[PDB]
């Protein structure tokens, strides 16, 4: 129940883009610049008292990614809403402090030197049930440039692969081999999934995980390991199983491959030089 | 858990709908022809034996609509999907002998001769929440003239009231008193909904009828009377609790009064001359 806000009119006769696709055949909207008015959002949310838990995962070399990760995360991401960051690492002196603002808290996991999916399923079940609302899953070799916030949240949401979104579904990089539970025939797909930003209600991340994992596990006992490992599970999942909201590239982001494309208004979450 | 499909691909830099806006800005689809491919919503719906209760009130001379509504509505309204009409009259024995297809039934429910609000979420209650999953509430003085369907299925929605989709926000004919309940300043609102056509999940729509009927009384009892009646309560609800979908005017059109513009590629749901 929102108090009174003024905000601009939304004109039925007036799209807010007219250069991309902002609904999926689902009717999952696909989360672009201009679709969104942040201040509904954030009020929704808030009166909810919504708490965002992220995963990341850093270990072995990668824990040198954590510092610029999460200062931009806290420039970024969220900001308003209660937010734990969980950090599964093998080396937990190896997290760097970083000051985080008032709401937001941090744990270290200690984990030994694909298996996110186990962890996020399996091991940290009941925690998450327990301390968060929603899960985001991210790569660490990334940073923030610009607001990611509650507009991304919904019972089950994937984001655009930065790669693939002007692509034919022929193209996608797919596992195509029949014997693997990730298998997606030529004629199927709706969009190609990055492994590196998912997320969701707990409980629809822990079906998804716990999906890809038992799946994962099949694979691996028939001899067979898919063609780009947890991400080819993760688009065998999202096919079968459609997410409620699709993130534009916008969220997933290479500029360093793929530079600044009109179509692409704000840079939100991009890779980082490894 | 869906199973293979064979459909065309979306594609993310060909938008379905140019002309019109297709998300609100607090990223609810605005579900216009072509934004939706109905087989995977209504294998999505139909994995979960999903049961749509349609309620309509048929009191004194407007038991005459009926035939046609219910005829029309066993051609158009969720074929495929199980459906439970619910006809309010105080005429139970005016009610039509209309054939059903399998999987639809029909209850005439006898009232004596705004109170819509009433009956759906006081008396109805318990029955509702242990019989449907969705309740749809419209007008009987209406017809069906092309697919109603499982697209429109969503926690809450409300549909865009058919003269005021192209309008600015100060020409709606909300409620402008400040003594009434349903009162709505100039500087606010998204939309003006129409009052024949709203539903939702039981809970959502038993908590939008309790809250409707409960403003109507304390209006009641302070000599107002909205200026539209239970339409400008709905938008004061809408208002403050946002419709998860919105459906456009092709779901709720008067073609005697405003013809069949470009912008319809679809007339769904229509009067019928009273
Ligand atoms: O022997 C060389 C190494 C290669 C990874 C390492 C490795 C990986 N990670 C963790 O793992 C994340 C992903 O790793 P990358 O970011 O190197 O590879 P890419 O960007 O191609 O990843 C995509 O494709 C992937 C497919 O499995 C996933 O679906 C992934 O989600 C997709 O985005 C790191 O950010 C980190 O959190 C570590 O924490 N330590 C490591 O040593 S070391
Ligand atoms: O003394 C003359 C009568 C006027 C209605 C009657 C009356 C009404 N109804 C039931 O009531 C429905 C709506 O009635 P209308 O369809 O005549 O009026 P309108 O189209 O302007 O209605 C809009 O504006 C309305 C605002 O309250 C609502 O928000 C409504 O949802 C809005 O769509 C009938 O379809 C029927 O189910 C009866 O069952 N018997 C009756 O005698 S008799
Ligand atoms: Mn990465
Ligand atoms: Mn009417």
């Amino acid at each position: 129940s929102l108090p009174r806000m003024v905000y601009p009119q939304p004109k039925v006769l007036t799209p807010c883009r007219k250069d991309v696709l902002v609904v999926t055949p689902w009717l999952a909207p696909i989360v672009w610049e201009g679709t969104f008015n942040i201040d509904i959002l954030n009020e929704q949310f808030r009166l909810q008292n919504t708490t965002i838990g992220l995963t990341v995962f850093a270990i072995k070399k990668y824990v040198a990614f954590l510092k610029l990760f999460l200062e931009t995360a806290e420039k970024h991401f969220m900001v308003g809403h209660r937010v734990h960051y969980y950090v599964f690492t093998d080396q937990p002196a190896a997290v760097p402090r970083v000051t985080l603002g008032t709401g937001r808290q941090l744990s270290v996991l200690e984990v030994r030197a694909m298996r996110r999916m186990e962890m996020i399923s399996d091991f940290c079940e009941r925690r998450f049930l327990s301390e968060v609302d929603y899960l985001v899953c991210v790569d660490v070799d990334m940073e923030f440039r610009d607001h990611v916030g509650v507009e991304i949240l919904t019972p089950l949401f994937g984001t655009l692969h930065p790669g693939f979104y002007g692509s034919s579904r022929e193209a996608f990089t797919y596992e195509r081999r029949p014997q693997s539970q990730a298998y997606i025939p030529k004629d199927e797909g709706d969009f190609y999934y990055g492994g590196a930003f998912f997320g969701g209600s707990v409980q629809e991340v822990q079906r998804l995980t716990r999906a890809c994992h038992q799946a994962m596990m099949v694979d691996q006992a028939n001899g067979i390991e898919a063609v780009w490992h947890d991400e080819s599970h993760l688009n065998k999942y999202l096919l079968r199983h459609k997410p409620t909201k699709v993130l534009s590239p916008e969220y997933l982001w290479d500029q360093q491959l793929l530079g600044w494309p009109a179509v692409l208004r704000k840079l939100r979450f991009t890779a980082v030089p490894k």
